[PDB]
């Protein structure tokens, strides 16, 4: 009677032995399920997230634009039931970023993937992208995620060292210094549990909901983040921007991390 | 100025570190504050699960009620926010369980430590106990947590070998073969990751939202699942019933463990 899934669905993954991902960091729900012959991917959001950026409807479609255009899963079903947006997809190609890595330290060659993320992003064609997720879009559903209480959880903003009194005076400073933008393909959350790498060169890219048109410094911001709080030394964002032949827009960089708080 | 905690709250923990639990596979939000001197714990649980065993309003007034009675965490602080239960408590005495004995081969001690609780349990004086988790009530709360999708649907349910085809059919079951039932006190959720064990002996029990008067064979169902999950030597699943000095009624035991699929 009521479930999750529809039959359709159920008959699809009933092969499969499920295994629910142990991680927690989004309101999606992840499961790995393994085969005799492969693995796949069954990825779900409720109701409340619906036309967010973590609606993995919005995911699907990004994922279905992208094929042809960069190394992402395929989509094998997805469905809106019973208030849910399902996705089955097939597994990505390589090793995950944060495994390569983990404790075998090769700092250069993260720094590496990141600017060559960075570079094959900006090739990407944008005339036929499906979401534009200028500021205004974002700081538009933001706004709603406050309101009604599905913002990201409040741990590192009960601190005292925070720059920001509540989720509010932090979406006023958003919106107030919001800056210029130049529309490129945008990742969304670019990081080291979205990336997959093979023989040294990136593999996939997966989590596509916060996905489409952004501005460049967005990404880059996040390149940056992840350098500092993945490897540790200062030096790995200089060869970085020097990878990417730019200098950086501290002021952009600041803003967009910022941005990504309450996410 | 809109917050998941209060004011006073706020301040009661900005010399703590929050660091999310990593668990999570409930509802409720944990959060390990980490201190210069000591660590706190905070649960919280949003309005969609008042009432019902997981608020930890629930957890509060049975951890409350156990001062004395059974080695829990002291109640800091507790309050009702903006729809969400907030309890802030003090760091259990011992080691975890899945700890203590985390990889180390002795399923043994394990076995007496469950049967030292079944013990401790059946020590309590109930009379004034706070809640009554009869099957009446459980079943209702079930009822009301599947007909507004609140309930766990174990992934491992959609494969093509499970016993019922969905939670309806399984409630049905529940609702239709409950057994009789004779009231004592009952942990609610009695697990290797509930316990504390410091120096040969139950130190401490945590997660207590289902917590309160329930039949006997609960608990020890539990332990039966639990010891069955370790090892696959049914062995000693004879030897906990040897310590407990009973024979195992498998009606009951079968029973309960059906209904904490749906939790
Ligand atoms: N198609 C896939 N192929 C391989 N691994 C996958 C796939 N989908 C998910 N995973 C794995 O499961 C994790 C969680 O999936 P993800 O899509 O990132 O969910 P999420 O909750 O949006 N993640 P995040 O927001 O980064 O916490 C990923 O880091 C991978 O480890
Ligand atoms: N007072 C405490 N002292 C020590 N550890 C604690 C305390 N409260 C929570 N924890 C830790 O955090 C984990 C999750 O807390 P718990 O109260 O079990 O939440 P839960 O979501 O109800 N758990 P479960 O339903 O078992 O998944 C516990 O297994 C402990 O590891
Ligand atoms: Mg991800
Ligand atoms: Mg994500
Ligand atoms: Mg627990
Ligand atoms: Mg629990």
């Amino acid at each position: 009677a009521k479930m999750r899934i529809s039959p359709e669905l159920k008959k699809l993954i009933e092969k499969y032995r499920c295994v629910k991902d142990t991680e927690g960091m989004s309101p999606a729900k992840v499961y790995k399920l393994v085969g005799e012959n492969e693995n796949l991917y069954l990825k779900m959001t409720d109701s409340r997230y619906k036309g967010t950026t973590y609606d993995v409807e919005r995911e699907k479609d990004m994922m279905l634009w992208l094929e042809g255009k960069l190394p992402v899963p395929k989509v094998l079903h997805f469905e809106r039931h019973d208030g849910w947006s399902n996705l089955l997809m097939s597994e990505a190609d390589g090793v995950l970023c944060s495994e390569e890595y983990e404790d075998e330290q090769s700092p250069e060659k993260i720094i590496e993937l990141y600017a060559e993320c960075i570079r094959l992003f900006h090739s990407i064609d944008i005339s036929d992208c499906p979401y534009t997720n200028s500021l205004d879009s974002r700081l538009a559903e933001l706004d709603y995620l406050l309101n009604n209480d599905l913002a990201d959880v409040d741990c590192e903003n009960w601190e005292e060292d925070t720059p920001f009194k509540d989720p509010r005076e932090l979406y006023d400073f958003l919106k107030t210094e919001k800056p210029e933008e130049e529309l490129v393909f945008s990742h969304g959350d670019l990081g080291d549990s979205n990336i997959f790498v093979k023989d040294g060169k990136v593999s996939g890219f997966i989590d596509l909901g916060r996905s489409g048109r952004a501005d460049k410094w967005y990404d880059i911001a996040f390149c940056v983040r992840s350098i500092r709080e993945d490897i540790g030394e200062e030096q790995y964002v200089e060869l970085f921007f020097d990878l990417l032949g730019i200098k950086p827009d501290w002021e952009k960089i600041k803003y967009y991390i910022l941005l990504d708080e309450l996410f």
